[PDB]
């Protein structure tokens, strides 16, 4: 045993994952079963059901129904950004880094990470919203007017492909941690150590997937591709967001998310 | 007041003569298709969702004589054509059965058909589709939309746009009585280029359009504006077909193992 060091680290990240994230694949897959355990979610398929949801599920009414979704989306992503930061701090090594390195990894990582975890609450028909109490159809999102329907579709594409890997929360913890702890991110200060720290989380991820998915020994290689597809997905997302802000008159970009995009 | 007059018994006759012609000449219809999809029909469809079930399908559904060893995308491509060629035939027989259609100039019979057939195929294709996939092989098969997306460019760009159409179209909750009339109005279009007796064909559409109007008002008095909604769909199909005409040519012009059926070639020549 020298890897007894590593098997440890894997639980430390995954505990941090279970702690700092209210929404997880195992919880999300149980909800959408039909083995609902209590009440099932509430489905949104159009207006009527949307505005019944905007009643019972949120805290708006003045505005068009497209921007309601657009704004609601940011409420969720900001919460998640917060959860992601608390999770980043609970990664061994992350705290040790320059303050301005802790901010940069987080800047370029959070979205790649949001969309990877977003797959957990998506299937082909829709996604789990409002803390898991709601569910909005993919169809409904596509049957919204341009350019707002071009928003969510590409993420569904990603998720279907992603959930085909049939990863679990233990895999997703390490995977997400490999996304945050990335040495590519422009403007890093201690580039060499972030890399040594990456190559370390990458190692445990590789071996974990080999214990958990012996049935596909090439899963890790495939996650490195998904990591690639995520960076493009985010670049793509950056622009669809820019555009909607610089055209659509009632489009309100939260100042935190604005900053994240600043100099994308 | 008044019982039913024969100026409008002529109309329920038309909507009646057309509907039967539709049942006579189309092997697949919306009533059949939904029964097959609910699994309330009795060895149900066979799901295709990967390479294995694709290949193990062609074995027990179509074995390929002159295709056995091609790629996987080009199989679907060719497979698709067998179905549409079989549909054009069914569409032509159905067109011969529309009152007035046989009476038209022989060239006019084939021009209305040239421009109508794809508009009608995709309109009717909606019957065999849901959000997940579509019925294939005379009903006995089923292929995931998912799987059709999970092919490469530009092959996976073919079938998606028709799923967009169909989901919106099926939301109109139309039935075979409506579709029969709608298809007839598609074929009988006074709009199509190079027509030889444009005035009579105009008049002919107008009659079929008028029957469709009142039939929709009867069978769907809950959406009194179903008819206009359907006029929009005609438009949506013209462009769906147009876009489709160009992705086919691309796939012909580029993809070196993409054969276009010679009947379909002729059809496409000039759109
Ligand atoms: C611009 O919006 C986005 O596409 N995103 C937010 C961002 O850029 O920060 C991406 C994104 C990230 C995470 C989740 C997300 O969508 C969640 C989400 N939540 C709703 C919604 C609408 C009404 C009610 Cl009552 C409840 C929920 O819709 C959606 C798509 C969307
Ligand atoms: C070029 O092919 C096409 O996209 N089309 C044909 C054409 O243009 O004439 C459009 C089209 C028209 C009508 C139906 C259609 O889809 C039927 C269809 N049938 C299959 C298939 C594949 C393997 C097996 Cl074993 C069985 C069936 O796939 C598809 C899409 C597709």
């Amino acid at each position: 045993s020298e890897t007894a060091d590593l098997k440890s680290l894997a639980k430390r990240i995954y505990e941090a994952y279970l702690k700092n994230f209210n929404m997880n694949k195992v919880k999300a897959r149980v909800i959408l079963s039909g083995k609902a355990s209590n009440n099932p979610p509430f489905v949104i398929h159009d207006m009527e059901t949307l505005c019944m949801a905007e009643k019972t599920l949120v805290a708006i009414q003045n505005k068009e129904a497209e921007v309601r979704i657009f704004h609601c989306c940011q409420c969720t992503s900001v919460e998640t950004v917060t959860e992601l930061t608390e999770f980043a701090k609970a990664i061994p090594g992350f705290a040790n880094l320059d303050l301005n390195d802790q901010v940069t990894l987080l800047k370029y990582g959070v979205y790649e990470a949001i969309f990877a975890m977003l797959s957990s609450v998506m299937n082909k028909d829709g996604m789990l919203v409002a803390y898991g109490n709601g569910f909005i159809t993919r169809e409904f999102l596509k049957s919204l007017r341009k350019p707002f329907c071009d928003i969510m579709e590409p993420k569904f594409d990603f998720a279907m492909k992603f959930n085909a890997l049939e990863l679990d929360d233990s895999d997703i913890s390490l995977f997400v941690a490999a996304i945050i702890c990335c040495g590519d991110r422009p403007g890093l200060l201690n580039v060499g150590h972030i890399e040594k720290m990456q190559e370390g989380i990458v190692h445990v991820l590789r071996l974990h997937l080999q214990s958990n998915h012996p049935d596909d020994i090439f899963l890790f290689p495939k996650l490195l591709q998904k990591m690639a597809d995520l960076r493009q997905l985010v670049t793509e997302h950056a622009q669809l967001v820019q555009i909607i802000k610089k055209t659509e008159s009632d489009a309100a970009l939260h100042p935190l998310l604005q900053e994240i995009y600043r100099d994308m």
